[PDB]
Protein backbone atom coordinates (compact mmCIF):
# COMPACT_ATOMS: atom_id res chain seq x y z
CA UNK A 1 0.00 0.00 0.00
CA UNK A 2 1.18 3.53 -0.77
CA UNK A 3 1.13 5.36 2.56
CA UNK A 4 2.02 8.49 0.60
CA UNK A 5 -1.55 8.47 -0.60
CA UNK A 6 -2.56 9.56 2.89
CA UNK A 7 -0.47 12.68 2.30
CA UNK A 8 -2.26 13.31 -0.98
CA UNK A 9 -5.89 14.50 -0.55
CA UNK A 10 -6.80 12.91 -3.89
CA UNK A 11 -5.57 9.45 -2.86
CA UNK A 12 -6.44 9.82 0.83
CA UNK A 13 -10.02 10.50 -0.20
CA UNK A 14 -10.20 7.04 -1.78
CA UNK A 15 -8.06 5.37 0.87
CA UNK A 16 -9.69 7.04 3.86
CA UNK A 17 -10.30 3.58 5.30
CA UNK A 18 -6.61 2.72 5.25
CA UNK A 19 -5.39 6.11 6.43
Amino acid sequence: FNWRCCLIPACRRNHKKFC
